[PDB]
């Protein structure tokens, strides 16, 4: 996947989330934390959040990445789009997962209730484990696809199954 995507991607919380232009940064919801008043040197006042169950997306009232252009956010993709998950990991490893997306699905993973575009991994039989599959510390990695002579960013990593197969996206 180009550089510029994976410059985009930032340690947030317990997980990461994704700079979409210099004043938007998107990520899972649950990665937030909770007691913080303060992202990027700026006040919640200098903020505009927008949260929908797992997604969340911040608007900064200045530019924070002014090194970026800004790209195409989308609500999800075609069932049947292979994407690329940006995963980074211990020691400037980055592992690009892909995976064939599939319908907007409500599941019960580990107790508790998730929403968003379902997908199966494409990296082996199953994904059990950090080495084939996710781990809950990629929580906000984008969802990314390449489509004719551009990229688009649908997503961000909400959960995976205990076998680890299956993997949600939550959407705008
Ligand atoms: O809508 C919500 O608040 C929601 C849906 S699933 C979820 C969630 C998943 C995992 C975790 C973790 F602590 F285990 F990471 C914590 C919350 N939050």
């Amino acid at each position: 996947a180009p550089p510029t995507l994976w410059s985009r991607v930032t340690k947030f919380g317990s997980g990461w989330g994704f700079w979409v232009s210099p004043t938007v940064f998107i990520t899972t919801t649950h990665v937030i934390p909770t007691s913080a008043k303060e992202f990027f040197g700026e006040p919640l006042t200098s903020i505009a959040i927008h949260r929908a169950g797992e997604f969340t997306l911040f608007r900064f009232s200045k530019k924070i990445r002014p090194d970026l252009t800004g790209m195409i956010l989308e609500e999800g993709c075609p069932e049947g789009t292979v994407c690329s998950v940006l995963i980074k990991r211990d020691s400037g490893e980055l592992l690009p997962l892909a995976v064939r997306m599939g319908a907007i699905a409500s599941m019960r993973i580990q107790g508790r209730l998730v929403h968003g575009q379902s997908g199966m991994l494409l990296t082996g039989a199953n994904a059990k484990g950090m080495d084939l599959g996710t781990i809950p510390g990629d929580c906000g990695a984008p969802y990314v696809y390449k489509r004719a002579n551009d990229w688009v960013v649908c997503g961000v990593h909400a959960a995976a199954t205990k076998s680890g197969n299956t993997v949600v996206c939550a959407v705008q």
